[PDB]
C-alpha cells in the first residue's frame, strides 16, 4: 500500500546520487529505442554505499515505482537464516522471477551478508551461495531488461569476484548530507508532526553537524517527546483539549539537538564550504596566485587546453601558526565551487590514503587538504611512502589540487617539495592591518556589540597578532560582558543592565595581550622565504 | 549462439603479439598435426593466460577454437563450484569426457582460481577433491588426443602450484594493458554499431586514454553516447532527433575527463616514444649508452666472435632534474626495447623477483630504477638484498639492461656497484647550450610561440639552469599568457587579443628564474667523477 507509493519526494539527503540513478536507470527502462540506437549498453551492476540510516534502502523502490519497472528485494540476512538449499532456491526463484516480468529491479539488502570478503567465509555452504550470485548475475543476457542494485556499508566488505567488470560495474557513494539534505530531511520527517508558528527548521538543519536520516528523525521524535512531557506533566485518560494543542516548539528542538548523540560524527565530510574572502582578509598576493592555481584550470580549461600546458596540482601553505591557512584553502574552493576534504594528522597516523584519495577522484574539482603536515613527512615511513605513490599517480589533467599547511617548513621531507608533487610555496604571513580588520568584524558578526566600540582602532592597536590573538581577545570581551551580566541579575535579584559588549570590556580583555610569534619566528620564516 | 561461434581473431583487441603466439602455439599444430609430428614437436597441453581483468583474454580461447574449426568447452569456475559436492565432480568429468570424444577440442576453465585456491586457502574437503579431480584429468590426456586445455586467472600465484608443474599447465602467457595501438583497435571495435561524427578522431583519444583497459574503453564509449543523448534531448521521441545523433570529440573528451580507469597501477611495458632530440644529450653519453644496449642487441654475431660477454650494469649520477629518465627511454627507443620504470617509493611501499621476471619476459629490456638511494644506502634491507640477489641471477648473455639513477651518489651502497652489478657509472651533467635549446624547443612544442621569440636568445641567458629550470620558465611564460587572455575577454566583455606566448611574456617569466643547483653541488659531484 504505503511501499508502492514511495517516490522521489520521500527520499531526501540525496539530490545529486539520486539524478544519476534517474538518468541510468530510468531512461533506459521507458525508452530503450534511443539509447540502444546510439549504442549504450545499460548498465547491469549498480552498488549503493555509505554509512547506515542515508535512506539507501528506498532508492531502489523509488526508481522502481517511479520507472515503472516490477520490484524484487532479497534481504541478505533472510536468505542467510535458511537451511542449505532452500537459500539457493530462493536467490534462483527471485532472478527467474525478475525476469519473467521483466523490466524489473531486483534490490539485495546487505550485500555483505551473503557475499562476504572470501577469508570472512570458513564453511562451503556460504561459498556456494557466493558462487551461485555470481553464476546468477553471470546470467543475465543484454537484452534481458533486468537490473541488480545492491547496497553495503562499504565496497570492501564485499568479495572481490562480486566488483568485476561485468557484475558490479557502477558504484554509488549515498554519504552524509550536508544543510540543504538535512533540511529536506527535516521536511519529510515533520511531515506528520504538527510545529509551533517559530519553528524554523533551517537552523536547526544548520547546526546538525554529522547527523544521517534516522538521526534527524530521531531527533524529531525526542522534540515531540520532550513537547509531551511538559505539557502532560503540567496537565496531568488525557483530555481532547491537551491532544488539540500539542505544537512542537524551537525550544523543543534545541533541547532534542543538545542531547543527541548523532552516529556520523567521525564519517570525514565532503562538502563546498561557505567561508568567503572577506571573512579571512589574505594578501592580494596569496588571492592572486591561488586563484591562478585553483580557479583557471576549473573555469577555462579551454585556455590551457589552447596553450598546451598542464597546470600544477599541488602548493604548500608555510606561516605562523594561527594565521588562518584552512580559511584559505576553504575559501579557494568556495570561490570554485570546489569541494573540500581536509585531514590532518593524527588521523593518519590512527590503506585509508588510497581511500582519501579515491574519494577525492570521485568528487571531480576538489580540494584536498593535509593539516599538520610535518607531522606525516620528516608508522611515518608507511604513510609518506603512499603519499607520495599517490601524489605521483595523479593524473594532471583531473581537477584534484592538493594543498599541506605546515607551521615548520624547514622539517619538511624534500621529497615531498620535488616537481611534480608539491612544487609551488606559498607563505602567509601575520596579517596587515586590513586583514586584522576583518577577522576582528568577522569574530564578532555573531555578538552584539556597542555603537561605540571601533573596529579600526582595535585593529590599529594589534600588531604582530594572529587571528588566534585576535579570536583570544574577542572571547576574553565576551566572558567579561557575562560575568556583568551575571552579578547584575544577581543583585537586581537581592534587590538588561548589560545588552551588548561595551568598551570596558575590549579594553580590560587587551590588558593581558600576548602575541604568540616572535619577531625571531618571523624572521626565520622570512629566511626560508629568502632561500626560496 | 551464431554470434558467438562467428567471433574471430579481428574481433579481439589490445592483444596481437599474444594472439600470434597462440595462433602458432595452437592452430597450426590442430591444422596440420602431420608437418609437427614429423619434425619432433610437441604440441602443449596446459595454457595460463594471465593479466587484469576486462583485457579480453575470455575471448582468446574461442577465437582460436573457430578460427581452427576445433571444438570448443566452457568450464566457469562460480559455476562448477556452485552445484553440490557430486555434482561439480561429475561436471568436470564430463567436459573432458566429451572434449576427448569430439577431437580436436579446446577446453577453457575461466577463473581457475576459483577451483583450484591454492591450498592455504582451500579449507574444507569436497574443494581439495575437486583441485585433485582435476589434476588427474589433466594428467590423464593421451599425447595423441588433441585436446588443449586453456586457462584464465588474474595473477598465476593465486593457482595452486601443483598445476604449474610441468605437463599440466607448462605454458603461460600474459595479456596486459594496451598500448596505443591497441587501445586505438579496442575502440574500432567497440565503435562499430555507433554513429561518429566526421570530427572524431580515435587516434588521439586512444593516445590520451592512459591505464585503460577493453572494459574502461567500452565505458568510455557508452559515457560519450549517453552525453550525446543528454545534449540533443535536453532541449527536445521524435524519429527526426534520434536519426539526427553522431557523437562527437567534445563528448569523447568530456568522458575520458570523467573516466576513472581500473588499471592505472599497473606496470606498463612499452618501447617509450622518447627521441634523442627531445632530450638534447651529449655525445660521450649517446656513444657509450649505444656501446651498452644497441650493440648488443643489434650485432650479437660481432660479441660471439670476439668471445666476451658485455656487463648490463650502468648508474647514473648527476644533479637532479638534468634528464635521466628521459635518457633511459631514449636509449631503449633507439633499440627498439621495451622500458619498466620503477621508483622507489613503490618497491618500499617478492615483488622483486616479479619485476625481474616480468623483465625477463620482455627479451630485449631496460629496467629503470629510479631513485635508487631510497633503497640502497651505507625494510631497506630486505629490499637490497633481494636485488642483488636477482641482479646476480641474471645471465650475461639475456638482453635486460638494469639502468638506476641516484643524486646522492655517495650514499649508495658499495655491494650495488661491485663488478657484475652496476659497473659502469656514468655523469649526467647539467646542460650546456645546445641541449638547453633542444630542451626549450620541446617544451614549447606543443604550444603556439611568437615568431619574435627567438629560442637561442633564451637558451643563452640561461647556463646553470637544470631541465627542471627551463620547464618551470616556460610554465610560467604561458601562465603568464593564460592572465593576459582572461583578462582581455573580461575587459572585452565589459565593453583573440593574445593569440600566442609574446616575448614580454618570457621577459616577465626569466625576472624570477633561479638556479637549483648551485656551484657547490655542481664541484660536489665533479670531485666524486675524479675519484672515479
Amino acid at each position: 500500500e504505503k511501499l508502492n507509493e514511495i517516490g522521489y519526494d520521500d527520499i531526501g539527503g540525496c539530490r545529486k546520487q539520486l539524478a544519476q540513478i534517474k538518468e541510468m536507470v530510468e531512461l533506459p527502462l521507458r525508452h530503450p529505442q534511443l539509447f540502444k540506437a546510439i549504442g549504450v549498453k545499460p548498465p547491469r551492476g549498480i552498488l549503493l554505499y555509505g554509512p547506515p540510516g542515508t535512506g539507501k534502502t528506498l532508492v531502489a523502490r523509488a526508481v522502481a515505482n517511479e520507472s515503472g519497472s516490477f520490484f524484487f528485494l532479497i534481504n541478505g540476512p533472510e536468505i542467510m537464516s535458511k537451511l542449505a538449499g532452500e537459500s539457493e532456491s530462493n536467490l534462483r526463484k527471485a532472478f527467474e522471477e525478475a525476469e519473467k516480468n521483466a523490466p524489473a529491479i531486483i534490490f539485495i539488502d546487505e550485500l555483505d551478508a551473503i557475499a562476504p570478503k572470501r577469508e570472512k567465509t570458513h564453511g562451503e555452504v556460504e561459498r556456494r551461495i557466493v558462487s551461485q550470485l555470481l553464476t546468477l548475475m553471470d546470467g543475465l543476457k543484454q537484452r534481458s531488461h533486468v537490473i541488480v542494485m545492491a547496497a553495503t556499508n562499504r565496497p570492501n566488505s564485499v568479495d572481490p569476484a562480486l566488483r568485476r567488470f561485468g557484475r558490479f560495474d557502477r558504484e554509488i557513494e549515498i554519504g552524509i548530507p550536508d544543510s540543504i539534505g538535512r533540511l529536506e530531511i527535516l521536511r519529510i520527517h515533520t511531515r506528520n508532526i504538527r510545529l509551533a508558528e517559530d519553528v524554523e527548521l533551517e537552523k536547526i538543519a544548520n547546526e546538525a553537524h554529522g547527523h544521517v536520516g534516522a538521526d534527524l528523525a530521531s531527533l524529531c521524535s525526542e522534540a515531540a517527546l520532550q513537547q509531551i512531557r511538559n505539557k502532560m506533566n503540567l496537565i496531568d485518560t488525557i483530555d481532547a483539549e491537551v491532544l488539540n494543542s500539542l505544537a512542537v516548539t524551537m525550544d523543543d528542538f534545541r533541547w532534542a539537538l543538545g542531547k543527541s548523540n548523532p552516529s556520523a560524527l567521525r564519517e570525514t565530510t565532503v562538502e563546498v564550504p561557505n567561508v568567503t574572502w572577506d571573512d579571512i582578509g589574505g594578501l592580494e598576493n596569496v588571492k592572486r596566485e591561488l586563484q591562478e592555481l585553483v580557479q583557471y584550470p576549473v573555469e577555462h580549461p579551454d585556455k590551457f587546453l589552447k596553450f598546451g600546458m598542464t597546470p600544477s596540482k599541488g602548493v604548500l601553505f608555510y606561516g605562523p601558526p594561527g594565521c588562518g591557512k584552512t580559511l584559505l584553502a576553504k575559501a579557494i574552493a568556495n570561490e570554485c565551487q570546489a569541494n573540500f576534504i581536509s585531514i590532518k594528522g593524527p588521523e593518519l597516523l590512527t590503506a585509508n590514503v588510497r581511500d582519501i584519495f579515491d574519494k577525492a577522484r570521485q568528487a571531480a574539482p576538489c580540494v584536498l587538504f593535509f593539516d599538520e603536515l610535518d607531522s606525516i613527512a620528516k608508522a611515518a615511513d608507511r604513510v609518506i611512502n603512499q603519499l607520495l605513490t599517490e601524489m605521483d599517480g595523479m593524473s594532471a589533467k583531473k581537477n584534484v589540487f592538493i594543498i599541506g599547511a605546515t607551521n615548520r617548513p624547514d622539517i619538511i621531507d624534500g621529497a615531498i617539495l620535488r616537481p611534480g608533487r608539491l612544487d609551488q610555496l606559498i607563505y602567509i604571513p601575520l596579517p596587515d592591518e586590513a586583514s586584522r580588520v576583518n577577522i576582528l568584524k568577522a569574530n564578532l558578526r555573531k555578538s552584539p556589540i556597542a555603537r561605540d566600540v571601533d573596529i579600526n582602532f582595535l585593529a590599529k592597536a594589534t600588531q604582530g597578532f594572529s587571528g588566534a590573538d585576535l579570536t583570544e581577545i574577542c572571547q576574553r570581551a565576551c566572558k567579561q560582558a557575562i560575568r556583568e551580566s551575571i552579578e547584575a541579575e544577581i543583585r537586581a535579584e537581592s534587590e538588561d543592565p548589560v545588552p551588548e559588549i561595551t568598551r570596558r570590556h575590549f579594553e580590560e580583555a587587551m590588558r593581558f595581550a600576548r602575541r604568540s610569534v616572535t619577531e625571531n619566528d618571523v624572521r626565520k620564516y622570512e629566511m626560508f622565504a629568502q632561500t626560496l
